[PDB]
């Protein structure tokens, strides 16, 4: 059982989420600007299967390749870019080698889940249209 | 007396334009990621007075700066125009060529083509077209 977490972010754009709950994420891709304007990953499902999720939104590619490695700390902020009122305007990822990603520009509210014990983040749900309007987590104990 | 072509993309947006012929372009704007979303553009008109058009469209952290030497022309403009995000027909790619060997581009190739590459004298000084969120359709007037 995976825990849900989110989403941080506003109201605009469309709800975005996956069906097969995942046990194993294999990679993540962020495009960013001033804000993040979108996000692909794919995973390995309970099923056994790949999902090749995204991109949702719509510039700077951040690559995050994970067969050990974990995201064990996500953090950002959302807020006000390009007369939009509550974008996800930044986000920072943290490993379990140690590999650290930022992309974006911190803007608005903070958000921050730094996971303790065997916790990582294994997908991701939100909010979508030209950018990612809201970004959620699905949660690996 | 100023030749004036185009415009090139689709029927969205405003339509923007210019009330004083161009007489010289000093230089040129683009915002862009992957489409083109803004123009602006400065000249100097007939009547010897410099103009600073728009920014026509919506801004971008990432512009496109084409600042043109005193002696230098826009001789070659071409692009893409088509669909991207849910609309129909914008346009999403320019490129252009100065008398100096500069070439700038901005957005992504993406649907038809079109390509004004001027020979002799002829030069790009200014703009019209449509423009909302992002430049709709673009289109030149060129001084012979
Ligand atoms: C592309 C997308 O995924 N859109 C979903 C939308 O998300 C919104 C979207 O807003 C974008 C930002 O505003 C952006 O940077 O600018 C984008 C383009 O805006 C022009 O075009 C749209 C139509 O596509 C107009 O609505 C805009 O007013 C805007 O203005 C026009 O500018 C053009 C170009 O110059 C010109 O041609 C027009 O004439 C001019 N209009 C006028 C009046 O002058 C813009 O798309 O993304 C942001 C950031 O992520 C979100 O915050 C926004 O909410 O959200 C809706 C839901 O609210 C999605 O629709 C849903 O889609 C699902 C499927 O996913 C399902 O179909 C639902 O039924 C449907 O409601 C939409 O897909």
């Amino acid at each position: 059982t995976l825990v849900k977490i989110g989403p941080w972010g506003g109201n605009g754009g469309s709800a975005q989420d996956i069906s097969v709950p995942p046990k194993k994420l294999l990679g993540v891709t962020i495009y960013s600007s001033d804000a993040i304007r979108s996000i692909a990953f794919n995973y390995i499902g309970v099923d056994g299967q790949e999902y090749a999720i995204g991109p949702w939104g719509g510039s700077t590619s951040t690559e995050i390749k994970l067969s050990s490695e974990q995201i064990k700390e996500i953090s950002g902020t959302h807020g006000p870019v390009y007369d939009l009122a509550d974008i996800v305007t930044y986000l920072k990822i943290v490993t379990s080698a140690n590999n650290t990603y930022e992309a974006g520009v911190p803007n608005g509210k903070e958000f921050s889940i730094p996971l303790q014990d065997s916790g990582h983040v294994v997908g991701f749900f939100g909010r979508s249209g030209t950018l990612i309007d809201a970004i959620g987590i699905y949660v690996h104990p």
